[PDB]
């Protein structure tokens, strides 16, 4: 792999450790990172670290070194997992990562159905979120990937978007279209990146609500009782995900707005973050208290 | 032996056939059953018998009907292969059961290293033998050979758990112990009944964690490159088995609970089928899928 020294980090300062997610086969782990704060020299960082999995293939390589180089790319965003550095000379293909204390969303929230989550608190975290993907978007990247099991909370509560494996940089296309193959998450994906394999910011944008019920079921599976396979005769007939009890009315809409048929009437992640704010603010400001 | 009609077969009716089993000596074979199905008289149907090899010793003969006996005692459960009847009059002992046309469970996920297996199916296999045991406990008896080669799989893809020649009644001991001898199964043997020669549903159940283990590893072989002679120092020093690359790191966790130290920390049949049934759901709701 081309040298690349601004993110080479030296092997021999990692210590690789644990593996990390409960529904992961190994191949991201927990790790001991000497030095890699260029400040502090000697001083050890907890880190993750991601790598190919026993017995990759020739693209399975190819799709890491595009996730990293499209972490490299895009610049730093406090709503975006940050990349630290990598492994890629005289060795296996290591990805080094900020590492996240209170593991993926999903986790996350199940844990807290254990400080509990409040209304707000879920606000809060879509309103983070779409600030992550109004960033990402504005860099006319796609995610092609986003759901709770790929969105990382820090030990501050940050929320953190993660896994690049299937961003795309649309810059001079301004829509991606696979022809290729490999499994993807149905079940997060916009009806015409199904059917029509068609992926823009606006099929983000339909991940993105998907996301939403995630977070008010308080880390639910879509679509529950629906085998995956079943979902395409259902999407094709125009069905569309009940309200969670946790949602409000407003917010259900927004969601509904997520999965509008036609992709240019979803509303942008700029719009999602300027009506999130105002929720947001609002909740903050006017929420019933406990005395 | 003594007569028993319920499970008596007419030997006219039945038709021998060729051997069953790779690594079996022949004393297990195919044949057709004329009338074996009550309703259907003279309907042939494909069955499957085990008999004494040829230079049974008195304890031979005494561990088969044992083992037809604990067949006729549980009764019927979808994942435990059935005893359909028996030939003990007149003639040589034979034991007929079900045929399982896709062989045991390790030949047939060796072949699909040939419809080849995805990793929903390998949770659903783990969550029906799961069942099986679970049913098989809850009759308060041990299988006591818990293996991939000891499970069979039928037309349609049902899991049987089978071969009950160690299986044992501990309804009024709540534990066995042997004092006598004859060759077992180690590498799937609990240390607690290496060493203390001790027996119980816990003991099943770290036989449980080696089958998923080989499961995972689509027929591979526990402890690999250790010669079963050398395994006794290994546990002895605490050894388990690495991780399968096809397992979740959720699953491995739930193997290593099967082979915890101490018996009473290991789950219950009853725990693992409702944390395999949750796996199940969710891996069956939410898998990725390639368009
Ligand atoms: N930086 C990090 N800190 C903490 N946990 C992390 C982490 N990166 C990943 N994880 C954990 O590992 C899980 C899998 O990580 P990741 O999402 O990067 O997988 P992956 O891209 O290698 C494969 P797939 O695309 O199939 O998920 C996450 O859902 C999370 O639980
Ligand atoms: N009902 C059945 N249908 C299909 N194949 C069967 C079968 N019963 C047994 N077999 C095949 O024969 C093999 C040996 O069967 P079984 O496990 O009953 O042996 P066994 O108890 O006589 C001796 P051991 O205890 O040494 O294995 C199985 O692993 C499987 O391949
Ligand atoms: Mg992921
Ligand atoms: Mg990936
Ligand atoms: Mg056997
Ligand atoms: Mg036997």
């Amino acid at each position: 792999l081309p040298e690349d020294p601004k993110w080479e980090f030296p092997r021999d300062k990692l210590t690789l450790g644990k593996p990390l997610g409960e529904g992961a086969f190994g191949q991201v782990v927990m790790a001991e990172a000497v030095g890699i704060d260029k400040d502090k020299p000697k001083e050890a960082v907890t880190v993750a670290v991601k790598m190919l999995k026993d017995d990759a293939t020739e693209k399975d390589l190819s799709d890491l070194v595009s996730e990293m180089e499209m972490m490299k790319m895009i610049g730093k965003h406090k709503n975006i997992i940050n990349l630290l550095g990598a492994c890629t000379q005289d060795g296996p293909l290591y990805v080094i990562v900020e590492y996240a204390s209170k593991g993926n969303l999903r986790e996350y929230l199940r844990a807290r159905r254990e400080e509990q989550m409040t209304f707000k608190d879920l606000v809060s975290c879509t309103y983070q979120l779409a600030r992550g993907m109004e960033y990402l978007a504005s860099q006319k990247c796609i995610h092609r990937d986003l759901a709770a099991r790929n969105v990382l909370v820090t030990e501050n509560n940050v929320m953190k978007i993660a896994d690049f494996g299937l961003a795309r940089d649309i810059n001079n296309i301004d829509y991606y279209k696979k022809t290729t193959n490999g499994r993807l998450p149905v079940k997060w994906m916009a009806p015409e990146a199904l059917f029509d394999r068609v992926y823009t910011h606006q099929s983000d944008v339909w991940s993105f609500g998907v996301l939403m019920w995630e977070i008010f079921t308080l880390g639910g599976s879509p679509y529950p009782g629906i085998p995956v396979e079943e979902l395409f005769k259902l999407l094709k007939e125009g069905h569309r995900m009940d309200k969670p009890a946790n949602c409000t009315n407003e917010l259900y809409m927004m969601m509904r707005d997520c999965w509008h048929a036609v992709p240019s009437q979803r509303p942008t992640f700029k719009q999602l973050v300027e009506d999130l704010d105002r929720i947001l603010t609002l909740t903050t400001n006017e929420e019933y208290l406990d005395l």
